[PDB]
């Protein structure tokens, strides 16, 4: 083969050994030092698409962005062998032509490695620009590096990378159905509520909202269970925003239910929420369907036997059928998802559960002769889970946004100023009040709504 740089001048020349890289054409990396991982992330022998994508999605769980950039730049700066004093003089004179060995080295090692590095930089800014958005110094270094790279073969890469960075920094194929209105009138946000807005529109606007929340979540926000750790707000902003939306919506449904003390009005409320679930299902917004199921199964709501006994049989069946989605480890849901095409808002809860388990259930590193190697197979397993999330992030819903309804829901704050525990306890105590435990009979309560409770139904007013 050909002689690579000396270890005392280039760190990525160290031959592979059982102590620096472990494998599972193109072998699969199981573990290794950051150095070897980076070496293979830009291997000169061949391209490694799957490793590049997996590495860029999960590296933060084992290497800082600043250090990664330093490492790939260090990788890029390949030194050439130093000449002797005899060779130096031989060059001043016209003694010999350019070393065929050096020519080969430049062509077979340096150029290919350098191109691999630029390919990583390209994928980095294209799929994970948020690293540079969150760290200005990082963006400066990258731009400085790319901005000084010079070479005929690399010009095209510099151009491409530069274009992506620029556009990142600055930053209906069909007629949608007519917006539906019920009691509340357009523009009159003061009357907006669960029973006053049209159930169809509540479902549509929530689907649009949830679709956007979903599409913004990046896989790296789940890697290393970072959304549950100290720097969660920085590493998982999009994921938290969606989780919080879900918590708030579920709590809002529960709230609407238990605060409606009159039995007939509460039955009306539950029935309307189920109608909303019907439209969520209609739009393939499983996230929404399950938020409803979650509310119905909550401590304060599930125990309201007199309320569920009073809802229409047809809706009891509709709720039962949807409830089956989560049953037995989401067996029915997972099967249903496999044959679904977008637009769709998948249930996210499952991804979080699986990752938490995979993250806790696997070792951060792998011991070899006492040396800690990064367990890359673990990262590949997590990437397998997150890779599924991106499936429905590219197709928008053909539904028109209603800015006022959208705002109403973006601002939902069921808990008011009270805290989590305090509110959850309040809801359960409200449940016990409207439907007391066994011995005590069901007390009657006065109506709280002054408008009709009759639902307009979930069939769009197309005519």
């Amino acid at each position: 083969q050909m002689r690579l740089p000396s270890a005392d001048v280039y760190r990525f020349a160290e031959p592979d050994s059982e102590e620096n890289i472990i494998f599972e054409g193109i072998p699969i990396i199981k573990a290794g030092t950051v150095i070897k991982l980076i070496e293979r992330l830009t291997y000169h022998m061949y391209a490694d698409p799957n490793f590049v994508r997996t590495f860029l999605t999960t590296y933060r769980s084992f290497c800082k962005p600043q250090e990664l950039l330093s490492l790939i730049i260090e990788r890029f700066e390949i030194p050439e062998p130093e000449p002797t004093e005899a060779d130096r003089i031989a060059i001043e004179n016209g003694d010999q032509p350019l070393s065929a060995e050096l020519k080969r080295f430049r062509k077979e090692y340096i150029q290919p490695v350098q191109l691999r590095v630029l390919n990583v930089c390209r994928h980095w800014v294209e799929h994970h620009f948020y690293d540079f958005e969150r760290d200005a110094y990082l963006l400066q270094r990258m731009e400085e590096f790319i901005g000084t790279v010079r070479g005929k073969a690399m010009k095209k890469w510099v151009e491409s990378i530069t274009k992506i960075i620029q556009r990142k920094k600055i930053a209906f194929q069909s007629s949608p159905p007519t917006v539906e209105w019920h009691i509340s009138r357009p523009g009159h946000i003061e009357t907006f509520d669960l029973l006053t807005l049209h159930p169809i529109e509540i479902a549509r606007q929530l689907t649009l909202l949830e679709s956007d929340l979903y599409r913004a979540v990046q896989p790296s926000e789940l890697v290393g269970s970072v959304w549950t750790k100290e720097d969660k707000e920085i590493n998982s902003p999009n994921l938290l925003k969606m989780i919080r939306h879900t918590t708030n919506l579920t709590l809002w449904f529960e709230k609407c239910i238990v605060e409606t003390e009159n039995l007939e009005e509460r039955v009306a409320v539950v029935s309307r929420i189920i109608e909303i679930l019907q439209v969520f299902q209609e739009l393939n917004n499983f996230n929404g369907v399950l938020e409803v199921v979650s509310a119905m199964n909550s401590s304060p709501v599930y125990r309201l036997d007199h309320t569920f006994e009073q809802i229409p049989s047809r809706q009891k069946k509709i709720l039962e059928e949807a409830h089956e989605l989560s049953e037995d480890h989401y067996k029915k849901y997972l099967a249903k998802l496999r044959s679904i095409n977008p637009p769709c808002v998948p249930f996210f809860g499952i991804y979080l559960t699986n990752i938490l388990k995979t993250e806790e259930g696997n070792p951060e590193v792998l011991k070899r002769h006492g040396k800690e190697l990064i367990n890359f197979s673990k990262r590949r397993k997590v990437a397998e889970i997150t890779g599924e999330i991106q499936q429905y992030q590219n197709q928008p819903y053909c539904l028109r946004v209603e800015s006022d309804i959208k705002r109403f829901f973006e601002n939902l704050n069921p808990m008011g100023n009270s805290m989590e525990k305090e509110f959850t306890d309040y809801l359960f105590n409200k449940s016990l009040e409207i439907e007391p435990r066994n011995p005590k009979p069901l007390p009657r309560f006065p109506k709280k709504y002054s408008y009709p409770l009759k639902s307009p139904g979930v069939r769009p007013s197309n005519p």
